[PDB]
């Protein structure tokens, strides 16, 4: 077991082996707090997650081993994954604290975006980068459910990475009832519509390539109502194909209360943009999830032909998600999640 030293840092107490120095706050928030430092062993610079009380209920417990299970598993250079996972508890009993390890990336896309718009260059890069890394989640028949610009982070050479992936999943309990998140949700999980599949993430990644294009929120609402509103305004009200599909009476009770809108010429609305950027997003972001492009079929459109190499964009090993439907104690996901940090095995430095 390696020496740890402590630390306090805005209120909050870091306690890490001696391998990570120059310890430097990045953010905080509900998932936990971050810190940027220096990894002696490797010369890497690396981010430190503390996860704020792991344990405190029984969905914190279940999060908490949720999120280090979806770590542990994901191996691919578009996904954030684990170079080490500690706690500096020396048995089960006084385990209360989990510290996760990853490479530094500089930024996100919340903020690369400043407050300008980029190059069709640069976005059909950044783009497919994260198409390329939800392949790989999508093939492990995992959904992120939350994607938008401040989950995904980026280095200054421009190379992306997906994070908070597979956690979307408080289900009705609000508590944590978070805002703006709702501009890049797929219409059928914001309104509960119809069976939504992986192509939920295809739709945030259409809101956020326009958005990079234009400089513009796509659907800037002010709730859900509002946000749908925006969304029929551009795609249009629900055709036949679709209206049948819908599983709610009341979203299809007020989706046919409204007066009915046409589908916009989108050539129209992203004026002067790539025309193959411009069909990509048509076929992203349309309402029938049966019919909106997969992030494979993204990766062979022809906007992509400069980066697409079907012999690189791998998929994910199978990923077990029985523990999902399980209904167990704060001691048995507690020592379960314990179990996993013990387990890690580091990965190869090379
Ligand atoms: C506010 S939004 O919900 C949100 C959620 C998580 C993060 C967030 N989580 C991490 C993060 C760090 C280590 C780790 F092991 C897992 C995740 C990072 C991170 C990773 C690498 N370099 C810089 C920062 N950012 C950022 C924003
Ligand atoms: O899960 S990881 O893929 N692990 C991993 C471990 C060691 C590595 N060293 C290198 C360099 C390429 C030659 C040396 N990439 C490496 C990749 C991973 C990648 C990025 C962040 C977190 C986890």
């Amino acid at each position: 077991r390696p020496t740890f030293y402590r630390q306090e840092l805005n209120k909050t107490i870091w306690e890490v082996p001696e391998r990570y120095q120059n310890l430097s706050p990045v953010g905080s928030g509900a998932y936990g707090s971050v810190c940027a430092a220096f990894d002696t062993k490797t010369g890497h610079r690396v981010a430190v997650k503390k996860l704020s009380r792991p344990f405190q209920s029984i969905i914190h417990a279940k999060r908490t081993y949720r999120e280090l299970r979806l770590l542990k598993h994901m191996k691919h250079e578009n996904v954030i994954g684990l170079l080490d996972v500690f706690t500096p508890a020396r048995s089960l009993e006084e385990f209360n604290d989990v510290y996760l390890v990853t490479h530094l990336m500089g930024a996100d896309l919340n903020n690369i975006v400043k407050c300008q718009k980029l190059t069709d260059d640069h976005v059909q890069f950044l783009i497919y980068q994260i198409l390329r890394g939800l392949k790989y989640i999508h093939s492990a028949d995992i959904i992120h459910r939350d994607l938008k610009p401040s989950n995904l982070a980026v280095n200054e050479d421009s190379e992306l990475k997906i994070l908070d992936f597979g956690l979307a999943r408080h289900t009705d309990d609000e508590m944590t009832g978070y805002v703006a998140t709702r501009w890049y949700r797929a219409p059928e999980i914001m309104l509960n519509w119809m069976h939504y599949n992986q192509t939920v993430d295809i739709w945030s990644v259409g809101c956020i390539m326009a958005e990079l294009l234009t400089g513009r929120t796509l659907f800037p609402g002010t709730d859900h109502i509002d946000q749908l509103k925006l969304i029929l305004r551009l795609v249009g009200t629900p055709g036949a194909e679709l209206l049948k599909k819908i599983s709610s009476e009341s979203a299809r009770n007020y989706i046919q209360s409204l007066a009915q809108m046409p589908k916009m010429n989108f050539a129209n609305v992203f004026i002067g943009a790539n025309p193959l950027a411009v069909d990509l997003l048509e076929k992203m972001l349309v309402l029938d999830s049966d019919k909106r492009i997969t992030a494979a079929q993204a990766l062979a459109h022809a906007y992509f032909a400069q980066y697409h190499d079907p012999d690189d964009e791998p998929v994910a090993d199978p990923y077990d998600q029985s523990f999902e439907s399980r209904d167990l104690l704060i001691d048995e996901w507690k020592s379960l999640t314990y179990d996993e940090v013990i387990s890690f095995v580091p990965p190869p430095l090379d």
